[PDB]
């Protein structure tokens, strides 16, 4: 009556940045019956059964795994088992791969997949338990499991209250009451995102640290932001810990880095474009004791080389590899717009001049001072470049305008609220034609190209100013609002009301992968108050709260490829072709290349829905996924919840596209917005993140410089010295893929369900991948494509090919927001 199992589990050290001691009586097990149950409709539980002995003849254990034989005592009585329980008896916590079990059942063998931490079992308030492989919507678990099942969901929940420790795995909900310390100083006060109509935001993990004496709305600060254990991801190797670098860089390397500056030790400010090459060329010398800080901290020293002693080098950015100036190139500034960091916002015009939706009764009349006439457009006319939907635009007036003048106010901050005019030229190429720089009570300057003179030195920093915008919308809006943010509330509530069990939980669950990880850590040292965001990007402390300006019109549904392509009048719909949409801009590539991966993306999830799915009924009635979608709204995205456009899950079809979406954004989205920052952004003159000086007046010194020295005037104009090294620090992080990273069309357990079916319908997802990328590779070596896959610097748009190898490799999809 004896079943063999084998455990799998690695102990703490394997994953932190004597096996005997397992053995005895230190960890039990016991099984619990998926057929047979006690008086009360419970599965019966076994007796407590613990390790025998260490497995080292099994061939299939990864590095950090060790396996234990155990033998339980099973009778006939006990039918068949569904699930255990485990009681670590141990003072330290080890991390659970799986249980199988021999020879038992009709299928010869059941799987347990678990990956979780396992602590001391005093530290629980119930016992941890884990279930079989085999999937079940609500209405087919297995009778002698329901209140299990249901009893699981009422821990993850919690109650609402408490201050969270590291071993809770407790999934809730609060507003971003976390970034501002108005304890320390009222100077560091930000306001409360979420929870009102001023400043609406989507929900956090809930920490329940306790309110702050100045401010009780306002969350105290802590030294560790929690998350649930198992979101807080170990790895083998301390050099994958990625996510913990933004926090080593704002608490140590940022101070030292100071220090050296403060000191005047190194020049305040760059005087030649050279002096930025000098930083991956020969690099920069710093002091000894600014070095000995950065070489043994884990994760900050594979950002740079060095000699050990002074010299700090950073990698070379693909932007410059084949040709150092042209970055400089209209034709580059243009082509970025689509295969660039941010290739989501361009817009198609369909009327001329641009006109606001500001009120004019508080920022007067707003309506664009560009004037036709004075615009190149190869000999088209505007009604004939307006006709063939060949004008587009980038638009960040009435974004920023709204905050240009607090944005002023800051002692080393000036910007314009831009508009970039830009022309499809015959050759399928973007050229842009004009930039319109406005200022409040509206003072507006129209720039036109010009490539000799002076002129051509304040068409070169009119570029900067736009792209100053665009780089604080990229990392705020398409970034960190769009990704980061937007996904978070759909984690914590998969994780409230779906079980382990669920279809849906294990189609969507590998794309939340580490999402709420890094997210604790940057609310701790990205976006919070003095952190890294607000001391390298323009807004400073008006960073996030603009993203919630945004947020009030996020739409959901519009986060679809096909919808936002539509939105934003660069593709129409057209039945005929193979995605239901025709591009207006026919090579686009981050969106030729997108919607090849969303039909692939669709193509699993139409095919994985119908095998738990069969009519729109079935969705109605399973009661774990209509709460999970109803708090997904009303509670994660509350601030939003009385908006027409959110889907009812009433259908197949509803279920399929919310999917979808979910799984788009994870993975495809993110990487296309996330993975270019170094390579395009590593040149901080072609990514500038802030701008310090509205355009010199004639007649001043700093207009002269302008004409003597242009490279002077735009050093002068965007992110300081000191801003760049700590900026270029964090997005070559941001850029890096760690090697244990999960790639879509991969999972990390062969064995996450026992169905064949959805095993298949994986495997051919995967297949079609790897289709994909072939003909993305393709795409990239067609000749008459290189305008826009390429351009003048030579750089083949690969970050949405689907796999990658570790490092900074500008492609590679992972399967969710993972850094
Ligand atoms: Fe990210």
């Amino acid at each position: 009556h004896k079943i063999k199992g084998t455990v799998v589990l690695m102990p703490k050290n394997e994953l932190e940045v004597n096996l005997n001691a397992f053995l005895g009586r230190s960890v039990s097990l016991q099984l619990i019956s998926a057929t047979k149950a006690d008086a009360h409709g419970k599965g019966k539980v076994g007796k407590d059964t613990f390790l025998e002995g260490i497995n080292t003849s099994l061939p299939t254990l990864g590095a950090g795994e060790s396996a234990f034989n155990i033998h339980f005592e099973w009778d006939g009585s006990m039918g068949i088992p569904g699930a255990f329980y485990i009681k670590n008896y141990m003072q330290v916590e080890f991390f659970l791969k799986s249980l199988t079990l021999e020879a038992i059942s009709n299928q010869g063998t059941i799987r347990f997949v678990c990956n979780s931490w396992v602590y001391n079992t005093k530290l629980y308030k119930s016992v941890r338990i884990f279930f079989a492989n085999h999937t079940y919507v609500p209405s087919e678990t297995p009778a002698p499991l329901v209140e299990y099942r249901e009893e699981e969901l009422k821990s993850l929940r919690g109650n609402g209250t408490g201050e969270r420790k590291e071993y809770d795995r407790i999934y809730d909900y609060d507003v971003y009451n976390d970034l501002g310390n108005p304890d320390k100083s009222e100077k560091l006060a930000r306001p409360v995102l979420g929870g009102s109509s001023t400043f609406p935001y989507p929900r956090r993990g809930r920490t329940g640290r306790g309110p702050t004496v100045t401010d009780p709305n306002t969350e105290k600060q802590g030294e560790v932001f929690y998350v649930p254990r198992d979101e807080n991801l170990g790895h083998l190797k301390s050099k994958d810990a990625l996510e913990i670098g933004t926090k080593s860089l704002s608490q140590i390397v940022q101070p030292a880095f100071e220090s050296a500056f403060d000191l005047k030790s190194t020049p305040i400010e760059f005087h030649s474009f050279q002096d930025v090459h000098d930083l991956y060329e020969g690099g920069i010398k710093l002091p000894r004791d600014v070095i000995s800080t950065i070489i043994p901290l884990p994760v900050i020293k594979e950002l740079y080389r060095t000699d050990g002693q002074h010299i700090l080098k950073f990698p070379q950015p693909h932007v410059v590899q084949v040709s150092q100036s042209a970055w400089m190139t209209d034709e580059e500034f243009a082509r970025e717009m689509i295969a660039g960091v941010n290739p989501c916002v361009i817009r198609g015009l369909e009327e001329f001049p641009p006109k606001s939706n500001l009120d004019p009764a508080i920022y007067g009349d707003q309506s664009s001072k560009i004037t036709a006439d004075s615009l190149d457009l190869d000999g088209y006319t505007m009604d004939e470049a307006l006709g063939s939907r060949r004008l587009f635009m980038l638009d960040y007036h009435d974004i920023f305008m709204p905050y240009v003048r607090q944005i002023n106010q800051l002692n080393s901050a000036k910007t314009y609220a831009t508009r970039t005019i830009l022309f499809l030229r015959e050759d399928g190429t973007l050229k842009p034609v004009a930039i319109e720089l406005s200022l409040p009570h509206a003072v507006s300057q129209v720039v036109l190209p010009a490539k000799e003179g002076v002129e051509s030195t304040i068409w070169l920093l009119a570029k900067a100013y736009v792209i100053v915008n665009d780089s604080c919308y990229h990392q705020l809006m398409s970034h960190w609002l769009n990704t980061h943010a937007a996904m978070e509330p759909f984690v914590i509530a998969t994780h409230r009301h779906l079980s382990v069990l669920h279809p849906i939980y294990k189609l969507l669950t590998p794309h939340y992968r580490n999402n709420m990880n890094i997210n604790a850590l940057a609310r701790q040292s990205a976006i919070n108050a003095n952190g890294i965001i607000e001391t390298t990007f323009l807004p400073s402390k008006y960073s996030v709260e603009m993203s919630s300006a945004v947020y009030k019109n996020w739409v959901f549904t519009d986060q679809a490829l096909p919808a936002d392509l539509i939105k934003r009048g660069v593709a129409i719909k057209d039945p005929s072709t193979p995605h239901g949409v025709r591009l207006l801009i026919e090579d686009y590539p981050y969106a030729a290349d997108g919607l090849e991966i969303w039909a692939a993306i669709k193509t699993w999830v139409q095919e994985y829905v119908p095998l738990y799915y069969a009519r729109d009924d079935d969705v109605k009635n399973d009661s774990e996924l209509q709460h999970w979608w109803k708090e997904a709204v009303e509670k994660g995205h509350g601030d939003l919840k009385d908006k027409p456009w959110w889907p009812k899950l009433q259908t197949l079809e509803d279920l399929v596209e919310v999917c979808l979406i979910i799984i788009w954004i994870a993975s495809a989205l993110h990487a296309a917005v996330n993975f270019g920052q170094y390579p395009y952004g590593g040149l901080i003159m072609n990514r500038p993140t802030a701008s310090r000086r509205l355009l010199p007046e004639k007649g001043t010194p700093e207009y002269e410089e302008m004409i003597n020295n242009h490279e002077k005037a735009y050093l002068r104009t965007i992110t300081s010295k000191l801003p760049t090294l700590i900026s270029l620090s964090v997005i070559e992080i941001l850029s890096t893929h760690a090697s244990d990273e999960v790639y879509l069309g991969q999972r990390d357990n062969p064995h996450w369900t026992s169905d064949s079916k959805a095993l298949q319908a994986f495997q051919k997802f995967g297949n079609k991948l790897k289709e994909i990328e072939e003909k993305l590779v393709r795409r990239n070596n067609d000749p008459s494509l290189q305008g826009n896959r390429l351009g003048p610097v030579q750089l083949p748009y690969t970050l949405l090919y689907p796999s990658s190898e570790e490092g900074l490799t500008f492609r590679g999809i992972p399967n969710s927001i993972s850094i």
